[PDB]
Parts: C-alpha cells; structure tokens; sequence
C-alpha cells in the first residue's frame, strides 16, 4: 500500500468475514461439550520430534474454525514473513532495520545471512568465540581482578531487555544438576533499577577484587544504566582509594556503541558487541545474555541454551501453517483477543524455576505489539497486543486464579515439565513431589473449561444459599505446553516458541513488532524535571527552574517532594 | 443495588459527558487540579487530576458511596459484625493493629483484642530470644536462618514486607548475619531453593497456614522435617528444637508434633491476604528485623485504619482510590489496573496486591447471590519503575488504556549523590515518577511532532493519544509506619470497591474446584507409578486430552 509487506489488512481479508461468524456460532457453544468430540480434540494437539507438546483443545473453535484461522495466516502472508525475517530483510520499517535475534543462534556453517552486502553470522560467530575464550579465563582464574583474586561474582548491569530474559534463563538453570555444579562458588547480581537501592543490593557480599562488572546497553546511553555504571564505578574506586588504574580488570561491555564504550574507558578486547538488528527484548542469544550466562555456568550451558532456540526456528520456518507451533499460538491468541474481545494471557509455567519467565515474556508481548498504527502508518479501529503477567505454579493458584475462575475470563497458557531438576520421592509418600506438582497441572486446565454447574452442586449437597457462591460457569480457554524437562536446550525452545509467536501476532495485524517508539516521551519528559530538580538543589526558586512550564498538579507534587526532601 | 443507586444514573451521564473531553484540557484548570489532591498530616500524599472526572463527577462519585453505605460498613467491619456471610465470619484484620489498650472488640461475646496481644507479646518475647540466643538449635548454636513455609496469603504479603524493609538503614542493621528464605510452591525445586547454603543445626523452620491442611504447604513441611531427619540421623528428638508454627489449626499442629509453646495463632476472621499484620507476617518480621520493626509496621496500617474509620467521605484515601478504581473499570470499562511503585524496596509489592485485589473482587455474584451484570475486579499487575518503563509501558502509553497507580517516597534508604553528577540518583529514579503521568495524560499530538521536524513517514508512529489516567501517591520514606500506611491503604480500597459493586470481598470459592480435581489427578498418578495400567488408573474418566497429555507425562518420566 504501495508495496507494503502484508497489504490486505486484516478486516480485508477473506477469511475475515467468515471468522466474525465463527465467532457468533462458537460463543453459543460451552468447551464442556466441544470437548466431548475427540476426534476434534485429537486434531488439536501437536508434539514436535524434539519434546514440544502443546495442546489447545480447551479454545473455542472447531476444526472449520482453525481452518479459517489456518487461511487468515495464508492472506495476511505469515509465512513469507517469516523468509523475509530469515533471509534479512529490513522488516522493521519505522526503523529500517532487519530482524535477526534468529541469526544469533545459527550454527556456523549456516546458509549466510546478507545485510548491507556482509554476512552477519561471521560477526555473530566471532563475538561467540570471544565469550567463549573469555569466558574460560575468567572462570579458571587465567584472567584476574586488579588484586590477582578470582573473579566469582559478576554485577550485571542492565535494564529492560538487557536483562528481563538473561534474568529469567538464569534462574531457570540455577537449580539444573550440571549447571548448579558449573555455577558452584559463582554469583551474579543483576543492577537493573536507577534507584540507588538497586546499587546497594548489587553491591551486598560482592568483595570488589573478586567482582567482575558487565555493563549492558544497547545504545550504551541508557539513563539508568549509565548512572548505575558510573555509581559502581564510583564503588570502586572508593575500593582502590582513587587509583583509576585498578579499574580495567573489573569492568567489560555488552553494546553496538563502540565509541561510548570506549568513552566510559572499556576497550575493545572487554567489549562483547551486538548489532541493531537485535532487539533489546530479543536479545537474550547474542552477548546480552550469552556473556553473562556463560561466566556464570559456562560456554557450554551457554552453546545448548542456543542450540535450543535454534531448534524451534527452524521448527518455524519449515512447518507447514496447521502444524507450527509458533503459528498456531500466534492464531489462537488473536482469536482470543481480536475476536473474542479478552485484553489478557496469564503465562503459567508449572516451575519454580520460571519465576522470571513471566515478567521477561510481559516485556516481549507487550513491548512488542502494544501498537495502535499498522507498519505503514494506518490508525487501528481496534485494540491489538494483549496484557501479558503470571506467577509459577502452584503458587499463582492461591493469588489470582480466583479471578480467572469466577471472574473476568484470561485466556491462560499453562507450561510445565515432565521431569524435575531436584526430585524428591518421600517413603511415606503417596506421590513424588513433582507429581503433586503436576497434580495441578493437568487439574487447572479442566476446571477453567468444564467448570461445576449449579445443578452438580445441589447433587453434591451444597445449601442453595451457596450454589450461586460456589457456581464454576467454565468455558475459559487454555493451552498446554509440556516439554521434557528444563535444560539450556527446553529453555531455547521454549524462549524462542514465545519469540516467534509474538512476531505471528504483530504480522496477523499487521503492526511492527520491532519498534518501540512508545517509550520516548516518558525519557523526554523526564530529562526536563532531571533539570528542574538539579535547580531547585542548587537553590533556584521555583520561578527560576523551569517547573512553571509544568501543569498545576505536577507543580505542586513537586514542591512537596523538594520540601519534604530539602 | 448498584444499579438502582440514584448516583448511577448520573454517573452514566457523566461518563459521556467525560469521554468526549481529554485531560489535557481538563488539567488546564487549576481549581479543578488543586480539589483532586488529598494530604494527610502522617505524610500521605495522593493526587487524582489525571483522571476522567469534574468536581461534579466526583460529588456524584461521593454520593454513590454513601447510596452504597459504603460509611455504614466500615463500621460493620471495625466493630466484628460477620460481614463475610458466606462463611458467616467477622472480618476483622483492623483488630490485628489495635495498640493494647484500645476499646474491646467482641467476637462470640469475646474480647478477640486479649488473644491479638497475647500472641503479639509472645511473638515479641520468643524473637527476643531467638535474636539473642537464649534459644539455639538442638546442638546449641544461635539460629540465624529462617525456612518460612506458607503460600498464597501465608507469604505474599510477607515477602512484599521483607524485602520493603531490608535495604532500610536500621533494620538492615537488626537483619545483619540472618537470612531468610520463603518455602511456597510444592515444586520440589522451591525446597532446594529454600535449604540451600543453610545449616539445619542454626535454622528455624516456621510453617505458616491458616487451616494447616494446605496440599504444598504440609508437603513442603513433611519434605524439610525430612531434611531435618537426615542431617540428625535419625533422631526425631532433634525437630522440636527447630520448628515452630503459625494457623489457626491448632489440632493440626500438635499432630505435626509442634507444641503450643511453639505455636503463634490467628483467627478465622484474618484473611490469608489480609494476614501479613498477624503472627503469619508478625512472626517472621520479628525474626528478621527485631519486634521493635514489627510494632513499627503494625503502628503505621493502625494509622490508615484510623484514618479510614474517621476521615470524612471526600477526605478519606481509600475510598476515594476505591470510586476512581471503579469509575474507570466500571463505567469506563477498563479492565486492568497497572500497580507502579518507583522504589525497589517495593518489588514484590505488585505481587502482593495481585492476589488482595483479584482474589478479593474477582466475583461474578453479590453476597446475596444475585448474578452480576457486569465484570467487577479489576486485573491487578506491575513492576517497580523504572524498571517497568523498559517492559510494559510501550503499551500502557500507545497500545490498550491502564489506568495507574504511581507509588513514591521523598527520601531514599540508601541515598547516594556522586559529585561529577548532576542530580542524585534518587532524584534521577523520581524525575520519571514525576514524567511519566503527565507522559500519559497529555501525549503529543501529530501537529506538535510537525513542528518538532518528524518526517510526516514517522508521525503517526510516534504519536501518543494521551488521556491515560493515573494517580500518585507519595510518602516521606519507606520506614515500617509508611509500609505499614501503604497496605492498609490498599487493604481498605479493596473493601471500598466489594462494598461498591456489593460482592464479598473475603471469601474465595474460587480455589475449591483446582484442589478437588488435582487430587484426583494425585490418585490417578499415584496408580500409574504403582503399575496399574491407563484402564485400571481412573484415568478413563477424564477428557480426552487429558488422558493423551497425561500418557505423554508418564511415558516421558517413566
Ligand atoms: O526492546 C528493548 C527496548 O528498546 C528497551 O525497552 C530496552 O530493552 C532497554 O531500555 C535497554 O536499553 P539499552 O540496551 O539501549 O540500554
Ligand atoms: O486469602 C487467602 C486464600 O484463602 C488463599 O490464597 C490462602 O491464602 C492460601 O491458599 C493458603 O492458605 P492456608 O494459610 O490455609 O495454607
Ligand atoms: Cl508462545
């Protein structure tokens, strides 16, 4: 429109039409009898050769729904997308940058991949090799702090993208049997936040001498960053009693900023680079993550956690539409929201060891395709990106689950393991504790689908007072994803599975996934009351420091908070 | 009925009246501005221009409260009426914060204020002695580890606590050389997590559950009393020394072989989520911080309650937070409420209210039991800031309306201002809390990205609509009291908006039909470890996907 990508937006499409009347018939019809049908059932479920089970039988669709939602796909051309994603095609317009967070983890020998006449996997295996070498050093002791000590901890500095997914991975490996072993006397602290707090937790039981810092930043001018860098800086330098000379052993670099990290006094032997075509938020496989993931438990976890991700990309770029994983979540989830009108996904994942998947895969969805114009400019009639959140299983249970049983309906997506990372079988014990785990696992999902009716309560013997209290209408949907067990490898699949997915959805509406030009004003705007604050500091009135400009109620806050902080 | 509230209908007129209008227009007018501010003389400072309304539509606001008796059942709740009818229970975690000597409270003709001080004096007493050493271990070294077992409302509120406190300079102090994890999920994972690099010989385990039946809570006790076991060979007489409890299942921890010496109990009456001011948060605290940081705390939501028990109608914070939350999700049809404190104490207090606001008002019937018209709680999420502005707030600004909630304090716990640097870093943190709602109630207009040089290609991208509506909130620091003040705040603007719609804020029904399932999944897996074939499980009864994904499960872990 002219030449646009995808140009039959979505409401042009064919299948469109039909989908608005799927729609009208499938909310006649509650899950607790489109479940009867197995053979529908049966056909709605799909297990990759390398341990990716999903199920999503529990949607409100029949088989003539998925194959509209299939051919909706088709028109809005998610697969040539997709090639055009691979091949390095500057997709990400608003920007006129490619997109290749998937050439991070292409094995070397791949296909080349060309942007601007160079092909990027020499760059991305040479970066890799130097994480490696490094790496390798650090961890052996050939590489020591300015003192001659090992260097086991690691201050990893970093927020939004520069760490969400590194903080997630890390966690999801700490407690693995190898990595826990290759991690042994190894800590890592991620300096995220520019709250000084942040600063001071970061720096707790981190002797100087034995503390490697990792700055990381894209552009390498992030405020909170750079503020916190220069603060531990600082740290240090009260540690050396201002000898400036101690400071190069303790600091490296994760940037595509050369010139500033040069400027901040990294050179570029300490630096571990990355390139524009790597989104923050899919950054975790370039250095971003791999640097720190790998001084904390090795190259090789590191390599596997790659190797993973690379697996469930070319699971994406070769399954057919009806059987890719990545596609059919991408449908389901614009089903739900677009169709179906539900604003939220609940990311459940059956693993202590996820703690911090929700919150990276919050950022990814919602960073990603929080959009109100198309690609080419076009104003929405409609909302698009969905509000992603979630806590681990069980533990969520006993937080929100009970709104999403009786009250708004959210979608839900529940993941889990079939094996554990530290199994206990008590003796006394009817089941493992995995088990009762899992218990809950495969309960959730039927509930939130069949749910109780008034009429099975009564049979039960409940007081009609408290059968409406006790009422479970059901007919909320869910998916199933359940891998073998969480190893760097399930853990790249399962990142990539959400990558890819999230790309699906902003290709369905037809919206730049990549850009994210949403966060500028906020950076802008508080650049101007950084000012105002350093005048009123320095003693200039208020007439005097610029906040005049400012609307009433922020004038006024302001004036408490310098008064109550003079 | 809300429905039938004469404030209604009005409230309806005026949100059409409002939804042709936008706040960068409504906060030219600074008479209007300046009545959407409220300032309490302990410190909190709550500022509600950014939102959707005149000073019409908030005298409309005000008047439904009252059509509502939202007034009258404050009262209910302070005197111990059962106001929680489908468990015929009082609700009464005001009570836990009472200062000794405050009016009795009666419950079943009962002073409940004589066992809220009793345990709270005992608390006080075996922390001491914990701290000092007085008590040690079974081998006699001091207990500096705490293993705290609970989940849900047995430690979210808890968790939210401890870490607001832990960077504060004081209790830092009092926190010195101890540690504490929290045991929640029956991911056997958690229990590793929860016993690694402690040394059972000088840890304290304390098992939180209100009924003392909780599926993962008892596991996870049943699976550290094994740990325990382990490590004293053998010797059951070892656990007595490293064990304590708090529920108010008292038959339940005698059975657990906890005596009642080493039980500190609560009520019926406490909500899990509004159980961190009893022994289930008290406790712990007390353990980590000293009682003295505990009294602080439980000073401070005292402080709100009396607050909330005596401010006028328009004065009062937590209504106020409770009309705004409901004007936008209910007549606005917002659905979610972003939770955004700009303080990294603050953490996991996101979390904490996730679970106080939807598993409070996620309800589809009245008390009575009559069907809802309408959707009612809210869906509660969020991060600290800054941090969140590099992960959700591209959408809060651009994508899907959020109403937020800004949380701030004016000094820091851990100032630091370097000298090559122009503002301190916590004046740096607070420039965005003071950008960001003005970010999002006045946007910027194509016409002004015009004049700014954007090429016409780039405009529509970087738009911003504006009129997203906010409240902040601020305090003087992040101290016990105004930890303390934050969740009661939040604790009675739930109540605000159940008595609003005319739910009940306080049971959860909701959980029932999980558990009943999942033990029967427990047996049908139970059978399938023991040999029994799929025909001879139970498993035929289940759906059928359940049945394929649950073969797939014990193929893949046999
Ligand atoms: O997708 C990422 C977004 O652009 C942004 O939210 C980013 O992740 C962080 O701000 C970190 O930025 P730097 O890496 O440039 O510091
Ligand atoms: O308000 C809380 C709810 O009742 C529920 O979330 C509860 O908090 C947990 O299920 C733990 O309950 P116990 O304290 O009984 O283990
Ligand atoms: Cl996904």
């Amino acid at each position: 429109g002219p030449g646009s990508m995808a140009p039959t937006q979505l409401e042009q499409c064919a299948s469109h039409g039909k989908l608005l009347q799927e729609k009208k018939k499938l909310e006649k019809l509650h899950l607790r009898d489109l479940l009867k049908d197995e053979a529908r059932n049966d056909l709605l479920i799909r297990s990759t050769d390398q341990g990716v089970y999903l199920d999503f039988s529990r949607q409100k669709i029949t088989l003539e729904t998925l194959q509209h939602l299939v051919n909706l796909a088709h028109e809005r051309q998610v697969p040539a997308m997709v090639k055009r994603m691979f091949s390095g095609e500057k997709i990400n317009q608003t920007e006129n940058r490619a997109v290749l967070h998937v050439a991070l983890r292409m094995p070397e020998g791949s296909e080349p991949v060309h942007v601007d006449g160079k092909n990027v996997l020499d760059e991305v295996h040479a970066v890799l090799r130097r994480i490696r070498v490094f790496s390798e050093k650090v961890r052996s002791g050939e590489i020591r702090g300015h003192t001659g000590k090992k260097l086991v901890n690691v201050i990893s500095i970093g927020i939004g993208g520069s760490y969400l997914g590194t903080e997630f991975v890390h966690l999801a490996l700490a407690a693995e049997g190898y990595a826990a072993e290759k991690a042994h006397g190894r800590q890592i602290h991620f300096l995220a936040n520019v709250d000084p707090v942040d600063v001071w937790l970061a720096e707790r039981g981190f002797d100087p001498e034995e503390t490697l810092v990792v700055v990381i930043s894209k552009t390498f001018t992030t405020a909170e960053t750079m503020m916190n860098a220069r603060s531990v800086r600082d740290w240090y330098l009260h540690h050396y009693k201002g000898d400036e000379r101690a400071l190069g052993a303790h600091f490296c670099a994760v940037s595509t900023n050369l010139d500033g990290t040069s400027k901040f006094g990294i050179q570029s032997d300490r630096v571990f680079g990355f390139w524009d075509w790597v989104g923050g938020r899919y950054s975790v496989t370039s250095a971003v993550g791999i640097l720190p993931l790998a001084l904390q438990y090795g190259y090789d976890v590191a390599q596997e956690f790659l190797n993973g991700a690379h697996a469930m990309d070319v699971h994406f770029k070769t399954a057919e539409l009806a059987d890719n994983l990545p596609m059919l979540m991408g449908l389901i989830s614009v089903w739900n929201a677009t169709f179906f009108g539900y604003s939220n996904v609940a990311v459940l994942p059956y693993a202590q060891a996820l703690l911090r998947f929700p919150a990276h895969i919050q950022q990814l969805t919602m960073e990603s395709n929080g959009k109100r114009v198309t690609m080419d400019g076009k104003t929405l009639d409609f909302d698009v990106g969905e509000i992603f959140f979630g806590e681990p299983g069980t533990n969520g249970q006993h937080s929100f689950y009970q709104l999403i049983h009786q009250g708004r309906v959210i979608p839900a997506e529940f993941i889990g393991f079939c094996k554990s990372q530290r199994a206990i079988k008590l003796k006394e014990e009817p089941v493992s504790n995995h088990d009762e785990l899992m218990s809950n696992f495969f309960a959730q999902p039927d509930a939130l689908a069949f749910g109780k009716t008034p009429e099975e309560l009564r049979k039960e013997g409940i007081p009609e007072k408290l059968v409406p209290h006790k009422t479970f209408p059901g007919d909320r949907p869910s998916c199933m994803l359940l891998f073998p067990e969480i190893s760097p490898f399930h853990i790249g699949q399962l990142l990539a599975l959400y990558e890819h997915r999230v790309a699906v959805e902003g290709w369905l509406w037809g919206i730049n996934s990549f850009d994210q030009w949403g966060v500028e004003l906020g950076k802008v705007l508080a650049k101007g009351v950084r000012g105002i604050l350093q005048k009123r500091r320095e003693g200039k009135a208020p007439h005097e420091s610029g906040q005049s400009e400012l609307c009433s109620s922020t004038r006024k806050i302001l004036e408490h908070y310098v008064q109550q902080s003079k």
